[PDB]
């Protein structure tokens, strides 16, 4: 719902250069490989968390804490920058109906989700305190995301980001089923459907 406006801006996507014929807007058919565009940028970022933030970051906040502000950003940059890896000899490969292979056994991962919602949505409150806590804190995250987006999405507004994939994925990925005229994928592609969208309501759903 709102993690959605973060991918916009967090993202060169937003703003739409609109040139002689052919437009970003056009986005609509080339869903798919959005889905795979838009998660390339994005994972240039994801991991940019890894070294560029940490790093630094850890020269002002704890680091029994700081395990609890980012979280499992380490393992999850994987699960964008592998995503990819994937969907490029899935989309390319001999069928890209086969792309439901990708998002049926992804679980174990997109499953994470649910879990660093939990420790996340308690870690962007941190830095909330935190950085107004802090002030060494308040001008780092502003410097140190610089590389990443001059404090407008940072940590608290990033590691939320992610909340969003696992829903938009399934849903996004209903509209090409429903705009998706072929043999096996209009079908197959519903198969990805039942187990993606079988997340939104394991994620959305941690104890209470």
């Amino acid at each position: 719902m709102k993690g959605d406006e973060i991918y916009e801006d967090l993202m060169r996507l937003e703003s739409v250069p609109t040139p002689p014929k052919m437009t970003e807007y056009d986005k609509r058919c080339c869903c798919l490989r959005e889905i795979q565009q838009t998660e390339e940028k994005y994972t240039d970022t994801l991991g940019s968390i890894q070294q560029h933030f940490m790093k630094p970051l850890q020269r002002f906040l704890k680091p029994q804490d700081m395990e609890t502000i980012f979280v499992n950003i380490e393992e999850l940059f994987s699960v964008h920058t592998h995503f990819l890896k994937e969907l490029k000899d899935a989309l390319a490969g001999p069928g890209a109906t086969t792309l439901y292979q990708v998002f049926i056994k992804y679980k174990e991962r997109f499953l994470v989700y649910g879990r660093y919602c939990s420790q996340v949505e308690s870690a962007s409150k941190h830095l909330d305190q935190v950085a107004t806590a802090r002030e060494d804190v308040q001008m780092k995250l502003e410097e140190c995301s610089q590389r990443a987006n001059n404090g407008r999405f940072t940590l608290r507004d990033l590691l939320m980001v992610p909340m969003q994939r696992v829903l938009k994925y399934h849903l996004l990925l209903q509209e090409l089923v429903k705009h998706t005229q072929d043999a096996t994928e209009k079908e197959n592609l519903r198969l990805a459907l039942d187990a993606m969208r079988d997340l939104a309501q394991c994620v959305n759903e941690v104890k209470r």
